[PDB]
């Protein structure tokens, strides 16, 4: 058959619009990766991109966006840049010389979608790891066969494996009130307060003791803009040093894991297999 042709919801516009399905995908991996990453790293994430529509199209819809298979918000759905934003940012040059690989990518993965027992997966993929990749459970609520936690040892290359921020002893009691109105904690006692409840084995903070509150790793990340909910907390003299690993949700793919297979031989096809567990690669069209 064909590539089929898609709606689209513009979360900012709130227009919906139809797309040919390669003209999606060559948005997307022009917001989730750059035209710099190695070909197999791109070819990985366009199957990964595609396979999401397809997932999305053979499930319930959605209220965000209940006559759009897919929208443009990254938050919800996955990214997506308009080619005339890339031009206009970009410029003329960029177009024909780098998104043109991003294109190629695409087209080089033609209707191909990652698949558990012949049909397409919930493939999640994120862009540093820790070192291992998360199990869906630990991190969302549900459990697939398909997610399940990997060594991914080449994230550690990452511009993004590792990260501080230092927060005043005031600023951190401060922002968490505003986001908890029963919050009781101690501006001068913090490091007797706050602990760490459970986490996994990658690392995720799955509960974390602040005062009289628990609360999520994603929680905290949210609260201070962390790059993840994988962190650990220094208390200093008036401040506290959160120490964080890696760079998203940690479940399916590592894009900078990808990047990093890719640089020592692996095809898109092996990427894949490696962080969606015992899955295939199917041509749908
Ligand atoms: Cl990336
Ligand atoms: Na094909
Ligand atoms: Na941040
Ligand atoms: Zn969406």
């Amino acid at each position: 058959k064909k590539a089929p042709i898609i709606n689209v919801y513009n979360h900012i516009t709130g227009k919906t619009e139809k797309m040919d399905m390669e003209n999606y995908l060559c948005g997307v991996l022009a917001g989730e990766m750059s035209s710099e990453f190695d070909i197999e790293a791109l070819k990985a994430q366009s199957v990964a991109a595609r396979t999401y529509v397809v997932y999305k199209q053979e499930h319930g819809k959605s209220s965000k966006h209940k006559n759009a298979v897919v929208c443009t918000d990254y938050k919800h759905c996955q990214e997506y840049k308009s080619y005339d934003t890339l031009k206009k940012l970009n410029g003329e040059e960029w177009i024909k010389n780098k998104y043109s690989k991003i294109q190629e990518a695409v087209r080089g993965t033609k209707g191909q979608i990652i698949t558990y027992n012949d049909k397409a997966i919930l493939p999640l993929y994120f862009s540093t790891s820790s070192g291992k990749t998360e199990n869906s459970e630990e991190v969302f609520s549900a459990k697939y066969p398909y997610l399940k936690s990997v060594e991914s040892p080449y994230d550690k290359y990452s511009p993004k494996f590792a990260s501080t921020l230092k927060i005043s002893n005031t600023d951190f009691v401060k922002s968490l009130r505003r986001a908890y109105s029963t919050i009781v904690i101690d501006v001068n006692n913090l490091s007797k307060q706050v602990s760490i409840t459970k986490r996994s084995d990658a690392g995720t903070v799955e509960k974390i003791k602040l005062g009289n509150k628990e609360l999520t790793g994603k929680d905290i990340r949210t609260v201070f803009k962390l790059n993840s909910a994988n962190f650990d907390i220094k208390f200093g003299e008036g401040y506290i040093d959160f120490v964080v690993k890696g760079y998203g949700h940690g479940v399916g793919m590592s894009q900078w894991g990808a990047e990093g297979m890719a640089e020592e031989g692996y095809k898109y096809y092996d990427i894949l297999s490696h962080y969606y567990t015992d899955t295939k690669i199917k041509d749908i069209y």
